[PDB]
This record gives C-alpha cells, structure tokens and sequence, in this order.
C-alpha cells in the first residue's frame, strides 16, 4: 500500500534507506531484512550517515532540511533551503545540498551554518569521502574535483577542472578511496575513469554503439570493478584494474580493456523506469527497483582457465 518517495543507499553499500509517504525504513541490503521503521509524514529526498544514529531528509510539506537523531527521537536541526533539493550527501564532517542551480555547504554539528559561499554548478554532483565532484555550470560537459578541506582558511577550496565530456556530463560516481571518477554523458555510450588528484584520464570504456541513458554506475567495493546499467536494461561489469595493477605492482612491459567483461539483459516490467546498484561483495550485486519495492541479487562469476566472466541472477525479493 506504500509507495516508495526516495530510496538511497549509506555509504559503505550495506544498508538501505527508504521514505514513504508514512514513514521512512531502514533495511539491511544482505541478505535483506528491515532494521528499523519510523512514522514520518511527507518526508522528502532521504540520506543516511553510515550506519551511525543520524539520518537527513528534506520535508515534502516545507522548504525544510530534517536533521534526525534516532536516539533521542527528534530534530536536532532544521535547515531554511532556498529550492527544490536534487540531491543530499552527508559526512562526520560537512552536509552537502543540491539545491536547484547550486551547491551549499554545510558545517555538520553546531551551529549548523553555512561555511561557503554557494558553488554555481550544471546540474550534476557528487559528494564521498570528502571529495566534491561538480558539472560546470555553463560548459556541462566539464566537472570539478576538489577537496573539501575542513581545517585551512580557505575551505574551498583548489579544485582541478576536467573536460569529461563532449555532451554535457549523465551522472558521476566516485569509488570508496575517492581517488577514482567514473563518468558519464547523455550519449551513455562511453564511459570514462578519472584520477581524482590531478584529474587524468585513467580509462576509457566503452558500454555500446547506440546512444542510451544511464541509470546508474557503482564500484566494487575493492575498487577493481565497475557497475553500469542503462536504459537499454542491460547490466555491465567492467574491469578497471585486474589484480597486479590495483594492488599497485610494478608490470613488466608496461609500455607497448574498452568493453564489459559481463553483460545481463535484464527484463524490466513496463512500470520501472529507474534503479539502483549496491555491491554485496567483491563478487555480489544487487539492484534496487523503487516501483516494483523489489531487489535482484546477482552472482559475478569467474572461469579461471577461459578468464572469462558471467553475470548470475540468483534471487528476488520484495521490499515491502
């Protein structure tokens, strides 16, 4: 009977944090099992801290930003927003809002302020580990990346401009460590890999010939792989660094990829228009389908005389 208003995962992948019109609920993504649930009314676009006590959520009902404890079961702070939020991140440290044309910044803990001036950007954005990644707001296929640094005068702060693409920028998706940008345009048809310090490019992948629209991307939790789903509805698994080069060996002729190593052609009911990807493991996925309330998990599996990958989905359960 509930509907689902945002979904999000925290930022380790291992739990699930969802808002319906009623409430909002915490789930353990695996295997799945709901952790907790709170009565909320009209609660908004929905961020978790870890597996911590506080969660952010944005009021449907005002222009409010909810600071929840769950602990003492109250707003520890609200925050007057100047827009329509399009996306949220939050750290030990910052909060970060996107809220219609630009990025606000927020110190997390008292009194709650803002400590930058507004950051103009394109539209896409994307905050982990603090590190602050941002579509240019009049060039769209150029992004940002900088650090957020806490203590310095001049909390800006620096940043490197990378022109990512030639249509402008889809989406953005850091890795853990943060050292790492996967990129992506409205053509969905080639994926890019960034070195987050001097802004390099690292890899270029390509996802097809034809031009789609990429719902999401993920990295594997050790950061070797990389998870792309279009709206083609086919899941794709990339191999950004085979084993030698992430753990950071020296390659013997170094000097001398560019497709999925894994394909799955999911089948989407005519009803979900938009998912998202968690990492179970280094070799689990799940994808999350807000209209259905449902989760896919899928085995990456390895032949190791062939060298050879496939996709395996193994299970589905509803939410609820």
């Amino acid at each position: 009977s509930n509907p689902i208003v945002d979904y999000e995962f925290n930022q380790d992948q291992s739990c699930l944090i969802v808002s319906t019109p009623k409430s909002f609920d915490i789930y353990n993504v695996h295997p799945l099992k709901r952790i907790m649930s709170q009565e909320m009314p009209d609660a908004g676009t929905i961020r978790m801290l870890h597996r911590t006590n506080y969660i952010a959520f944005v009021s449907t009902k005002k222009e409010l930003l909810h600071i929840w404890d769950d602990v003492k079961k109250q707003d520890i702070t609200r925050v007057k927003l100047d827009a329509a939020v399009k996306d949220l991140f939050l750290s030990r440290e910052f909060i970060v809002v996107s809220q219609g044309d630009v990025i606000s910044i927020f110190k997390f803990g008292n009194p709650w302020n803002k400590i930058t001036e507004d950051i103009k950007f394109g539209g896409v954005c994307e905050f982990a580990n603090g590190l602050l990644v941002y579509s240019n707001e009049f060039n769209l296929g150029q992004i940002h990346v900088t650090r957020l640094q806490t203590d310095a005068e001049q909390v800006v702060g620096k940043g490197v401009l990378v022109k990512a693409h030639a249509n402008p920028v889809k989406m953005v998706r850091l890795n853990r460590k943060g050292d790492m940008v996967a990129t992506c345009s409205q053509d969905g048809t080639l994926i890019r890999v960034f070195q987050t310090d001097n802004g390099v490019l690292v890899r270029e992948f390509r996802r097809g010939l034809d031009r789609t629209s990429i719902i999401d991307m993920r990295w594997s939790p050790d950061g070797s792989k990389l998870a792309v789903v279009s709206d083609k509805w086919t899941l794709h698994v990339f191999e950004v660094f085979n084993d030698a080069e992430n753990k950071r060996h020296v390659l013997k002729d170094w000097i001398n990829s560019e497709w999925s190593i894994c394909n799955f052609k999911l089948k989407v009911s005519k009803g979900s228009n938009d998912c998202k990807i968690a990492w179970i493991s280094d070799t689990g996925l799940v994808i999350v389908w807000p209209n259905r309330r449902l989760a896919d998990t899928f085995k990456l599996n390895y032949n190791d005389d062939e060298h050879v990958w496939w996709l395996q989905l193994n299970q589905r359960n509803e939410i609820p």
